[PDB]
């Protein structure tokens, strides 16, 4: 039998979508902060008009106040900017010895993602983070 389909160029496009997101505190991008790389991202076919997207990242600090908001930016950027039925899955592993399991729930559960977008402060930070820098060559 033949080998299955692999969405390798979709994984390249998904990577470039998140590559230019900014950190919740720093003005520099997730790539400049070393948060992500090609091997962080994967994509699979569900049907010819429906697809699974997977990201497994490492945050700038092992603290929920940034780690949630980075994984929310990953989800929120791709879920709004991608065409057609792309199903997102976002994962993380840094924390104390427990926090990491709640951060996975906060960044990837649909009701937690909706609650983070209903909250005005988290929304306003995420909007500034998911919008990419133009140049900013001030120094």
């Amino acid at each position: 039998m033949r080998q299955p389909r692999i969405m390798e160029e979709k994984a390249l496009e998904v990577y470039d979508l998140i590559r230019t997101i900014r950190d919740p505190e720093k003005p520099n991008t997730l790539e400049e902060l070393e948060v992500v790389s090609e091997s962080c991202v994967e994509v699979q076919e569900i049907n010819e008009e429906e697809y699974l997207v997977i990201i497994r990242f490492t945050p700038t600090v092992p603290h929920c106040s940034l780690a949630t908001l980075i994984g929310l930016c990953l989800r929120v950027k791709l879920q709004r900017c991608l065409p057609f039925k792309h199903k997102l899955e976002i994962y993380i592993s840094e924390g104390t010895h427990s926090t990491e399991e709640d951060i996975n729930k906060q960044i990837n559960d649909k009701e937690r993602v909706a609650a983070a977008m209903e909250n005005p402060n988290l929304r306003e930070i995420v909007e500034q983070c998911v919008l990419e820098p133009d140049q900013l060559e001030h120094h």
